[PDB]
């Protein structure tokens, strides 16, 4: 599923990402834009043979099992295909674990490079939240 900006804002807010670990809703929307272009089906291979999955490009190296990242961790206790569904529940609940692990949203390279320090509020402009 490819979410509209305000649609994803509203889902992310409903799923309790609004100021989660102090990260305003705009930060999460911005991350999802530049990680996946709001596409729940997005998959991208990493140099180490791991793969990033879903609207928040969660990495098989640590967070999920994709059956082809041998000697990796599955810290969200899911198959990586769960991260690709039209329902963002599994991506959100796993993101909450990632962001909480002491690195905050720096785990998202696109967030760090394209969102961090910027006017992220612009990403929720116009939305009825
Ligand atoms: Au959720
Ligand atoms: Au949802
Ligand atoms: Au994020």
């Amino acid at each position: 599923k490819v979410f509209g900006r305000c649609e994803l804002a509203a889902a992310m807010k409903r799923h309790g990402l609004d100021n989660y670990r102090g990260y305003s809703l705009g930060n999460w929307v911005c991350a999802a834009k530049f990680e996946s272009n709001f596409n729940t089906q997005a998959t991208n291979r990493n140099t180490d043979g791991s793969t990033d999955y879903g609207i928040l490009q969660i990495n098989s190296r640590w967070w999920c099992n994709d059956g082809r990242t041998p000697g990796s961790r599955n810290l969200c206790n899911i198959p990586c295909s769960a991260l690709l569904s039209s329902d963002i529940t599994a991506s959100v609940n796993c993101a909450k674990k990632i962001v909480s692990d002491g690195n905050g949203m720096n785990a998202w390279v696109a967030w760090r490079n394209r969102c961090k320090g910027t006017d992220v509020q612009a990403w929720i402009r116009g939305c009825r939240l």
